[PDB]
């Protein structure tokens, strides 16, 4: 019996930011009077773009005020270019509180989606540039042995250049921000950039901006309170192509780009996903702690290197990770199983839920269950499974691979 996923209108995009869809402003080896400062930075990263153009609503959002969403991003330019009048470039910015932003600010069944497959098989892909540095991974006090060593290495130089490691270095940067303004500018509407920075094949350093957040009132007095903010970042994708992707998001053209491509040089438009959007600060403080998914992950692979050490009484690291009895890899290399981990565990991280948390429990004891029968050859179990399959695309998307460990 596979399990019965929910029908009903596809599922909808809910990260925190955009992931595959995400588009970067960029300035290499930066060196600017304050090189570091985000606004400074984001700054110089808008000053790299010269397609700017009158901005208009593309997809609307369904249940939302459009024009403030429009009036919003507008404002943000307006003010932007205001500090490229005065004189001293000041720290931060904190945003007028206009209508556009006070109303902003806040002062179901859905069966699955392609795009959340998309989603994670971009997750697992490399990049051309390098997220962490070497000695990112641990936490450790005393210098750490020689296997463990080995091990870390191996693991970094697989997945420092992965997808899901900027979206791990992308969301600590923009929790620290955040969670940071929450109480440093707590009656401000705080303009706060979003930045990640890398290293080029070339050693080059680099900074980026996806766009921006503005944060509303933030009177945090416990860890479930709530800071309100409207996210606003650049993308290429054109939102007219899985509507129902972006439920949630008011879709601006802003621009148009240049772009380098396989039939030479293209110009194509830039668009702006608007949503607004809610954290809390225990979720920020977890968004902070996402370098523990590469932890996480690593440990996992430590636990496949002991199992197999154990069995041929010799270390086996060497030989797991230069792929040496195993006569190959399901995955198509030691590479992608590294990077298939680390996404789950972003994902995780990323798309966290109780929905999540109810089906990972719960999924594990039906698997158990059904390993022990085939390997020697329940119906309320089945609904505490099926009553978390209601409308989370992760969920949903992890269902559909159980579908699949169940038909094998
Ligand atoms: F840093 C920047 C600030 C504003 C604009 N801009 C574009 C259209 N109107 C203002 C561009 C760059």
């Amino acid at each position: 019996r596979p399990l019965r996923l929910p029908d009903g209108p596809p599922c909808s995009q809910r990260s925190k930011f955009l992931l595959m869809d995400a588009l970067k402003l960029s300035i290499e080896d930066p060196s600017h009077e304050g090189e570091g400062i985000p606004l400074y930075d984001a700054i110089k990263c808008m000053r790299t773009f010269f397609g700017w153009k009158e901005p208009n609503v593309v997809k609307p959002h369904e249940k939302g005020i459009n024009p403030n969403y429009l009036l919003s991003w507008k404002q943000v330019l307006a003010e932007l270019q205001d500090i490229e009048n005065e004189e001293k470039i000041p720290r931060t910015k904190n945003m007028k509180k206009t209508s556009q932003l006070k109303w902003a600010l806040g002062e179901e069944l859905r069966s699955l989606a392609s795009w959340i497959q998309n989603e994670f098989n971009k997750a697992c892909e490399l990049t051309d540039s390098s997220w962490i540095e070497l000695d990112e991974i641990g936490e450790d006090a005393a210098p750490i042995e020689h296997i463990a060593s080995m091990r870390r290495n191996y693991f970094t130089a697989e997945v420092s250049h992965c997808r899901a490691t900027e979206y791990i270095m992308k969301g600590v940067y923009i929790n620290t921000a955040l969670l940071n303004a929450s109480c440093a500018a707590m009656d401000d509407f705080q303009l706060i950039p979003m930045i990640s920075k890398c290293r080029t094949k070339e050693g080059r350093r680099k900074t980026n901006l996806y766009g921006f957040i503005i944060k509303g009132r933030s009177h945090l007095r416990n860890d479930t309170d709530v800071v309100n903010f409207v996210s606003m970042e650049f993308s290429l994708t054109d939102p007219r192509l899985e509507p129902h992707k972006w439920e949630k998001y008011c879709v601006l053209e802003v621009g148009d780009m240049l772009l380098r491509s396989a039939i030479g040089h293209v110009s194509r438009p830039m668009f702006l996903y608007v949503r607004t959007n809610g954290t809390s600060k225990i979720k920020m403080k977890w968004g902070m702690e996402m370098r523990r998914c590469l932890l996480q992950s690593l440990q996992q692979i430590e636990s496949m290197i002991e199992a197999e050490s154990s069995v041929k009484e010799k270390d086996m690291t060497k030989e797991f990770f230069e792929n040496k009895s195993p006569k190959g890899v399901e995955e198509g290399s030691i590479g992608k199983v590294c990077r298939t981990l680390l996404a789950k565990s972003v994902f995780n991280s990323l798309y966290a839920s109780p929905q999540l948390e109810g089906f990972s429990a719960e999924s594990r004891k039906l698997l158990l269950i059904v390993q022990a029968l085939r390997d020697n050859l329940l119906g309320g179990l089945y609904e505490a499974i099926e009553e978390c399959l209601i409308n989370d695309p992760w969920v949903l998307l992890n269902a559909s691979w159980f579908n699949s460990f169940l038909t094998h």
